[PDB]
């Protein structure tokens, strides 16, 4: 499915802000079917290439709160768990949650707190010790509005 706009693409500007919301706004669908095939000599996407960076943008943040996965910082994911959501509480301690239901500490407060840091997940790699989670800490600081 591919479709022309009369007016011009995307630009560096961003989509930007309104000075007042709209108030009243067209709902929007998307066709998603759990049943697909591939050996077909048809394929499921069109002719078009796809996305030519593999990094899934992220998620549209809610306030001190986003949800990150492998599928998002690419081969960087340093996690040997494929995805987890990262949260500031009003504590004001960043931590890193897992699926497994599992609590590490992100930031050096929530070690304080006795939290278990994320290092058991944390992939080794053959040298330089283990691979650093820098990038990990700064989203969820960023989300803590430390500053």
């Amino acid at each position: 499915h591919h479709h022309h706009h009369h007016s011009s693409g995307l630009v560096p500007r961003g989509s930007g802000m309104k000075e007042t919301a709209a108030a009243k706004f067209e709902r929007q669908h998307m066709d998603s079917p759990d049943l697909g095939t591939d050996d077909d000599d048809k394929t499921g996407g069109g002719r078009a290439d796809p996305a030519h960076r593999s990094p899934v943008p992220l998620p549209s943040p809610t306030s001190n709160k986003q949800d990150i996965s492998e599928a998002n910082l690419a081969y960087l994911w340093p996690l040997t768990v494929d995805h987890g959501t990262i949260e500031c509480l009003p504590s004001d301690n960043a931590v890193f949650v897992a699926p497994d239901g599992t609590t590490y500490a992100l930031n050096d407060r929530a070690e304080k707190a006795g939290h278990p840091p994320i290092t058991p997940i944390r992939a080794k790699g053959s040298g330089g010790g283990y691979i650093s989670l820098g990038a990990l800490l700064s989203t969820t600081l960023n989300l803590c509005g430390k500053g």
